């Protein structure tokens, strides 16, 4: 496990926090490769698409994966996709997330004494959000959902593989369904307004794509959120008597939980000079997010003033689902600690699980609350 992914629970590693003090660019090997621990750096790069790429290294195709394009086919693919995530259509959303919550956390509090909160919260929630945000057939949710976490997360890899064929065949039948009859949800809006622009095989690659990234990286980030919530009791009280403190909570959460901490490896395309270092044209350089957001001495402030985090990266790539994140957060946790004023850890917390953040995202395995 590379320094740049290594924490103590949530906290970077002091070895790290010392490399980062020696400078903003460093020789070392995540994957010639370059660690980027510099803001100014770090902002540099990812601006940068013009002569640090996006594509893996090589000496595969990736249709529909945003991430995985440079910006010729990046910009159409992008802004042929980016009115799903509108702010008016992120809000018409908003009483089915408010819906989806309550419901889940009925189901999490319906549960005996001690509940884990990412087997009945920090997973469903986020997963039943992601198949509504792509128009799965309501019916077809907890099958889809169950896929999703398990082609993840599983134990076993003939399992993954499985749950991820299934996924694969699932969203190839939604597409051509939603190309035949484009109603609800991120494919259908694709399809009905720049349906020309995009090829079947885009089309799927993207609903996969984003289904379980909106699934998987809101399931972190929620989970995440809320053992940083319960671990410091005041910060959840202040919450729930001063609800305006949502916004500035949400991006203390993100920027605290790092959950993303190195987007995509970038490869340089030309030769550059940056900080009194010369990277070279097919150079490999990783940049460290948990070195951007996170500074030593830090602690959880919800009523932290300006957020200059980068949880969900910058420029051209920026997270296109940031919208939807942002409004998931919004709903569910004013929805949390007001209906749990109480709710703390069942276990000590040395007991916690964390599946590290690589590959991304960083997470708590198992949350088990009361109250
Ligand atoms: C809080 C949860 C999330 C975090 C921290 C996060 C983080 C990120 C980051 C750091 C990137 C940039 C990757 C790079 O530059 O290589 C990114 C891109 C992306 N994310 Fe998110 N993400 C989150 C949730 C979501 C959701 C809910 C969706 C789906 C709606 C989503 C879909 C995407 C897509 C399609 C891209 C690629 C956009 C592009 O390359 O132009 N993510 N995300």
């Amino acid at each position: 496990l590379p320094l740049p992914h290594q924490r103590l629970r949530l906290d970077p590693v002091p070895e790290f926090e010392e490399l980062q003090k020696a400078g903003p660019l460093h020789e070392y090997d995540t994957e010639k490769q370059w660690l980027v621990t510099g803001h100014d750096e770090v902002r540099a790069i990812l601006a940068d698409h013009e002569r640090f790429s996006s594509m893996r290294p090589v000496d595969a195709l990736l249709p529909g994966i945003l991430q995985a394009y440079d910006p010729p086919d990046h910009t159409r693919l992008r802004r042929t996709v980016a009115p799903a995530y509108s702010a008016r259509r992120m809000e018409r959303l908003r009483p089915r997330i408010e819906e989806i919550v309550e419901e889940c956390l009925d189901d999490f509090e319906s549960v005996g004494a001690p509940v884990d909160f990412v087997r009945h919260a920090a997973w469903p929630i986020p997963a039943y959000i992601a198949c509504e945000f792509l128009g799965v057939p309501r019916d077809d949710q907890a099958e889809l959902s169950r896929m999703i976490r398990e082609s993840r997360e599983s134990r076993l890899p003939r399992q993954r593989t499985l749950s991820g064929l299934g996924i694969v065949n699932y969203t190839k039948r939604l597409t051509s369904g939603k190309r035949r009859d484009p109603g609800d949800g991120m494919i259908g809006v694709i399809v009905r307004e720049h349906g020309a622009e995009i090829s079947d095989e885009e089309l799927a690659g993207l609903a996969e794509g984003n289904l379980i990234m909106a699934a998987e990286q809101m399931a972190a980030q929620l989970a995440v959120a809320v053992l940083l919530l319960v671990t410091h009791p005041d910060q959840m009280a202040l919450l729930r008597e001063k609800p305006e403190l949502i916004d500035s909570a949400t991006e203390e959460v993100l920027r605290h939980a790092s959950i993303v901490e190195a987007p995509a490896p970038r490869v340089a395309l030309a030769d550059v000079r940056m900080a009194g270092r010369d990277i070279h044209a097919g150079d490999v350089l990783t940049c460290s997010m948990l070195a951007t957001n996170r500074a030593p001495g830090d602690r959880f402030d919800i009523t932290r003033e300006k957020a200059t985090h980068m949880a969900f990266g910058h420029g051209i790539h920026h997270c296109i689902g940031a919208p939807l994140a942002r409004l998931q957060l919004r709903v569910a946790l004013p929805a949390v600690v007001g209906r749990f004023p109480s709710l703390r850890l069942a276990v000590p917390e040395e007991d916690l699980r964390f599946k590290p953040g690589r590959p991304a995202p960083f997470a708590v395995e198992e949350l088990p609350l009361e109250w």
